[PDB]
């Protein structure tokens, strides 16, 4: 692994801000991507463009088995069984809102419960809360630990023979903190209970296998995997995925539609993609997925995780420093600086070139949990260097300095 | 004014040859070819702009959520809406519509009540209704057709009553090219008491749309038929109705305060509609796009691709065993088959002479069994096809009609 034959390939990380190179620490907002996804997306538009569907003319049905190549990719690249078992969609968001009232509206009832945790995203928070309103259920919370792990030995406790589902984050985006999926899957099953895991945190990481995981249910998003924006992957388990009613109504997803005998529907993953659905981003996502996995995902394991141990190391060494989340942290480190307003933080950092995200991010109860309105979050992704790091550390030193 | 040559010069697609001849991409109703300056727009933002938006502290994210509101404002004043408030982000016209069927159809359709649709109907204006008819127990009503394609608007007094609560009628057939009577139809939709959903799908690339004229409750259209990305489409709402729907999908961004405890409260509208991050470099494109047509102008486009209709039309007469299917002032689509051969051998003939056509029901199939056809072949001119292409078609269609007989 070449950090610099990587940062060769992103021409965004050539960029100026404020007079300076731009040190991109905010990947977990959205990850930067190659010039190769960028010019995959566009050489498509630019020589090979038409409409999908299964259309009569060449460009068309072209077209369409790339869309189905990169669903085939994608399933690879998760270890599904069939790539049948995928659906595009918009991104995390809307798999889980997609979830949420598909499969949630028939197999949640009034009395039942759905459990989540506290350090959820709100993507994968607010679409329960909706449920439970429209089913009359209960939203039960798995509880956080100063270390920014949650509380395990709850479990036995929180489940009972009312609870349906399981919907758990792989990775949190604030905390960095890779839960244990595997035992949550297997005590969540024994009470019967289906499992949604977000892992828009995740798959850039590391590998993921969802037949290993036993997941029914899997979602993340491409614009972090370092893809193009508006395109994400739901995995769902077969069994459960062709027994789920339609979300969408439209063209593409239907056998036939009477205006007299009514309408019928095709299969999945099709009965869930409903008008044109978005063909460059899945182009992209294609590219980014070849990228990855060119490069591998162990290496990027690797060379991620020794510069975080080198980011916790340095950071050591500033003053007034509180950090969130524990040791084994991936890809994130969530900081606040003494009694510092974190944005006025984040500006100062940005004034120095420096990208960190601030605010709540997208995590209320999480900041809730700690007592603070908002973490200051620097994301270490796999073009990322030392040097950068360097700067961090020295800028959040003359912050202290200056701002005592 | 208009020079098809100097626009055609910007379509790379254009110069592209197909099974070994050059293109001719008359399939343009499905999806619409990009110029270089949308493509490059995005690329653009990729590759020297890129970050995520919602107003994150830094610069570039900063700088990106004012890009993606600058192309809300753009798009809003493109169909003269009053505030670019009025206007959601959203996949495309399918998503659009799903969207108003769930937010504002549960809360204001209900037993016994009726909504109204046509039988032109693309299926993405016809079973989000369905579904909410199924959900709240109300009943889909239907505009008949005429033999010329035309709707039976005598019909309509009779179809509407005290109960009707929405007509959901399309700008432009996707397959007949017939432009309903919206003034017509709105006004005698809002004499009822009753809101109109246009589908503006095919309307928007060939001509001017005013929604403050047509006071029209929503209006829904795609971006990669008006020469943009694929993934990204508008949805425009009255105000007075947008502010008291509520949300469908839930997520970040969409939320005001979010506690497990004390429940959750969501934010104004239209970002009350947009959750998690949204496509931003589609965004980018189809400002670029709307900044391109714009550049061209409307008018100049509607007459060149009249002439270009009226030229075709022309043509196709000597063709043996056409039939057209459409009334004769059609707008951007030629629906025909050729005698009793399958649609989908006709499409692959042409295809093998280098000529881009669809075939099947076009996700309209009540309109097809209307007809009393399984398929018709379509052909689209849009503004950047030429006369050239035209013959290309009839020569082609002359040459299948002497081979299969
Ligand atoms: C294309 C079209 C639609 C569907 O648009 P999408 O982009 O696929 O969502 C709906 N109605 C009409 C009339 C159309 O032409
Ligand atoms: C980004 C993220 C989401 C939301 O994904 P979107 O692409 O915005 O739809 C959900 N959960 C986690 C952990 C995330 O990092």
């Amino acid at each position: 692994f070449s950090v610099d034959k990587v940062r060769a390939d992103f021409p965004v990380l050539s960029r100026e801000v404020n007079g300076l190179p731009l040190a991109y620490l905010d990947s977990a907002a959205s990850a930067q991507k190659p010039s190769q996804v960028i010019d995959a997306e566009a050489e498509f538009y630019r020589h090979g463009y038409a409409a999908v569907h299964r259309g009569i003319h060449t460009l068309s049905a072209q077209a369409t088995e790339k869309m189905e190549n990169v669903r085939k990719r994608a399933s690879l690249f998760i270890n599904a069984r069939s790539a049948e078992e995928l659906v595009f969609v918009r991104g995390t968001t809307e798999g889980i809102n997609l979830v949420a009232n598909s499969w949630g509206n028939s197999n949640v009832r009034a009395g039942d419960n759905i459990i989540i945790s506290q350090m959820e995203h709100h993507a994968n928070i607010v679409p329960w809360q909706m449920l439970c309103a429209r089913v009359g259920a209960e939203l039960r919370v798995i509880p956080l630990n100063p270390d920014g792990t949650l509380q395990l030995e709850t479990l036995p406790t929180l489940f009972d023979e009312k609870t349906r589902l399981l919907a758990i984050t792989h990775v949190s985006n604030v905390l960095g903190t890779e839960n244990p999926l595997a035992e949550m899957i297997t005590l969540a099953h024994q009470h019967g209970a289906k499992v949604l895991v977000d892992g828009a945190q995740a798959v850039m990481h590391h590998p993921v296998d969802v037949q290993a995981l036993d997941c029914d249910f899997y979602v993340f998003s491409g614009h972090k995997l370092y893809g193009p924006t508006g395109i994400g992957i739901l995995y769902v388990k077969e069994a459960l995925l062709q027994e789920m009613p339609p979300w969408e109504g439209g063209g593409s997803m239907i056998a036939t539609v009477s205006l007299s005998e009514g309408t019928t529907w095709t299969k999945a993953p099709w009965r869930f993609e409903a008008g044109t659905p978005n063909t460059g981003g899945i182009i992209g996502l294609g590219a980014a997925l070849e990228y990855v996995s060119a490069l591998g995902l162990n290496n990027i394991a690797e060379y991620e995780q020794n510069l975080m141990h080198y980011a916790l190391s340095q950071l050591e060494s500033v003053p007034d420093l509180t950090l969130y989340g524990p040791q084994n942290r991936l890809g994130v480190i969530a900081f606040n600086l003494g009694k510092h307003h974190a944005y006025d933080v984040g500006s100062f950092l940005d004034n120095y070139g420096i990208a960190v995200r601030t605010g709540h991010h997208c995590a209320m109860p999480l900041m809730a949990y700690y007592n603070v309105p908002a973490m200051c979050r620097a994301s270490l992704a796999m073009y990322n260097t030392h040097e950068e790091v360097d700067r961090l550390v020295t800028g959040l030193q003359r912050i202290h300095r200056l701002l005592g």
